[PDB]
């Protein structure tokens, strides 16, 4: 099976990648404390509550009891408790679910960040070719399988040699084709190179980052960051 | 500070309490977790009873290793504060003015130095606001003080709210002084301007 979001981001960081793993919470009280302690470091910052359930379309979905969205903004730790209280212990309905619901027993609480660009990127083991291949496109919010059927020319594909792995020219070109420029290019290479170090050194089948974004830091420094992660085995 | 900075938060005020660390290793961890919540953020390391900017958890470790167990009374603990974008520096204090026998609120737009120096060279920079201990600070007075410092929009009301919470720490603690140097206008990670107490001192 695939591991949860915040678990994937953690492994990505364990190999030198920048990802917003936030902090998990198995209760709405715990989630409130997380946002509260974070206000000590960045007072006035908003928060984002992300249901931890193995299925896509969380931002699109909704909850039975009236709440809309699996990824919702929160202005205060109290709002974090509200949202979290409606998530933990309830069922979420997304596109991958139809209407059978998925039991949500935990959520992830991360700080609200300003996003400048959103990209798709994944490291897939092309079995037909027996080699890894890197997919990407400048259409973060859309979905990989949706874009593929309607626009496969929207995707950039880069087969990877199993020996040396990524080629610095391959990665530099991919970052350049995605519209990146300046320090974000090398930063994108560093993270993407870390994604392979996660893909290969962990015997993984897929490392999907949707969206891989250009975010601003609290001091407004642009840095590549994985705002979502799925790792299949 | 931790007690005070929490008291402001206890009574409904914004205060960057950061987090204390009793060793360079601990300091490096605090900065690491913050990169899970706001990746790429910088950090500020404060030596507790001086302040250097750090770009990475490893830099924080370096700076902490220079402080803990060294000069500037001995320093045996540091406070790791996320690097927040600070726009304006203000100074604000509440005092039992023995001369007038009533609480008074002093404030200036030069929050980068001791109040002693500002008065001498610039006496126009300070703003006295005598407060009736019973009637307390009146909304009219605090709004007048807010606009006296160059605040507009939600900040004007945002200032009034924090000033009130500070007087409660002064009233409900019977404290002789409540000093906020600096009181900053800060941008949140999403570029929202808010008032925040960046340093606190409570005496008796
Ligand atoms: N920390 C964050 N701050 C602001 N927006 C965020 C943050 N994390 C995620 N988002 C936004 O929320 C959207 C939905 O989250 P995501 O993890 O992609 O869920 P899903 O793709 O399953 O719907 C993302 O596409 C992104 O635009
Ligand atoms: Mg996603
Ligand atoms: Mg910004």
């Amino acid at each position: 099976m695939n591991i949860h979001e915040w678990q994937s981001k953690q492994l990505i960081q364990k190999y030198g990648g920048r990802a917003q793993s936030g902090e998990v919470a198995f209760s709405p009280e715990r989630s409130r404390d997380i946002a509260k302690k974070l206000w000590n470091q960045f007072p006035g910052c908003e928060f984002v509550v992300k249901a931890q359930v193995l299925a896509g379309g969380r931002g699109k979905g909704h909850w039975e009891h009236g709440m809309q969205g699996g990824v919702k903004l929160a202005k205060t730790p109290e709002e974090v408790y509200e949202i979290a209280n409606e998530m933990i212990g309830h069922k979420l309905i997304t596109k991958q679910t139809g209407a059978k619901g998925i039991n949500c027993n935990k959520v992830m609480v991360c700080g609200a960040v300003k996003i400048l660009k959103e990209f798709y990127l994944s490291i897939l083991l092309d079995r037909a070719m027996g080699c890894p291949v890197i997919i990407a496109t400048s259409q973060g919010g859309m979905g990989i399988e949706e874009v593929a059927q309607k626009c496969p020319e929207c995707l950039f594909k880069v087969p990877i040699s199993v020996k040396n792995g990524p080629t610095n020219e391959q990665l530099v070109k991919l970052a350049k084709d995605l519209g990146l420029e300046g320090d974000l290019v090398q930063d994108c290479v560093d993270n993407v190179k870390a994604l392979y170090q996660v893909f290969d050194k962990c015997d993984s089948t897929m490392v999907e980052i949707n969206p891989l974004g250009v975010i601003e830091t609290p001091t407004d420094e642009k840095v590549i960051c994985c705002l979502d992660a799925k790792i299949a085995f």
